[PDB]
């Protein structure tokens, strides 16, 4: 888990700006591995350790792999690089990405979330900005800074918040479950099919709450298939008990994805 600083080489330029994100390379047994490095500016240190503790436990093709942590100039979290970056920024700059391709990527996120649910972790920050692209056809989930391992005896974690991605039970009762992540996943779907547009544009958190409480939901994105909008709305089931889990969500996406693939060949 504790990486050797002399095996780590950071690039001069910054990828983004907790602190900074930098591209680097970590010298392995034989090969060199391209990495993304989260570099911190007591609370921030503990947050990074807890984050690393979560990632260390996760083993799945659709989740970003942590290489390890390094303590030098600053505290550093070293991850397998996902070269194409955040999904929302990518779709913003690539507006001709095909509908089938969007379905493929969100289905991959649901597979990752299915695993996370089975592992009894709640993500708590599941948004398009936190999906990273390895390729145009390969997405992984990242940013486990708010993530929690659920207690053996409870199906929820009791708590700035990303309010526009949060389910009503999160807002009203501070309770976060895998079902709460399903709600965020609906918002993520909406973002993806809207090519990385922000959800609830021009609205305050309080107005979002008021809107949802009135039974209103965001409209169907341009060119988004009815079946995928139907799934979004199902993810936005107000009552947690009646909201689907990720096993059901992933199945719906898997089946629909296979249908569209058959349409393409035909
Ligand atoms: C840095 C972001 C934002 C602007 C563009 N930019 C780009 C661009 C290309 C690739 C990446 N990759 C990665 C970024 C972050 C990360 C970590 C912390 C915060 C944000 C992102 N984590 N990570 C783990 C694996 N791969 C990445 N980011």
């Amino acid at each position: 888990v504790y990486l050797d600083r002399k095996l780590l080489t950071l690039e001069d330029k910054e990828l983004g700006s907790f602190g900074t994100v930098k591209k680097g390379y970590y010298q392995m047994k034989k090969v060199v591995k391209t990495v993304a490095v989260k570099i911190l500016k007591p609370a921030l240190k503990d947050e990074l350790l807890a984050e690393a503790n979560v990632m260390q436990q996760l083993d799945n093709p659709y989740i970003v792999r942590m290489i390890g942590i390094c303590e030098a100039e600053s505290w550093m979290l070293v991850m397998e690089m996902a070269e194409l970056g955040p999904l929302n920024k990518y779709l913003q700059q690539n507006r001709h990405v095909k509908d089938k391709n969007i379905i493929e990527l969100v289905h991959q996120v649901s597979m990752g979330m299915k695993y996370l649910e089975e592992s009894n972790f709640v993500h708590r920050d599941l948004a398009a900005r936190n999906v990273l692209l390895v390729t145009q056809h390969y997405a992984k989930i990242s940013d486990f800074g708010l993530s929690k391992a659920l207690r053996a005896d409870e199906n929820y974690y009791k708590a700035k918040w990303p309010v526009k991605w949060y389910a009503p039970e999160c807002i009203n009762y501070y309770k976060f479950s895998s079902k709460s992540d399903v709600w965020s996943f609906g918002v993520l779907m909406w973002e993806a099919f809207s090519y990385g547009q922000k959800p609830y544009r021009g609205m305050k958190g309080s107005e979002v709450t008021a809107m949802l409480e009135k039974g209103e939901r965001m409209g169907c994105p341009a060119g988004c298939p009815r079946e995928m909008y139907d799934l979004m709305n199902l993810c936005w089931t107000y009552d947690v008990e009646n909201r689907p889990g990720f096993a059901a969500v992933e199945l719906r996406l898997r089946n629909y994805y296979y249908d569209v693939v058959n349409e393409g060949h035909h």
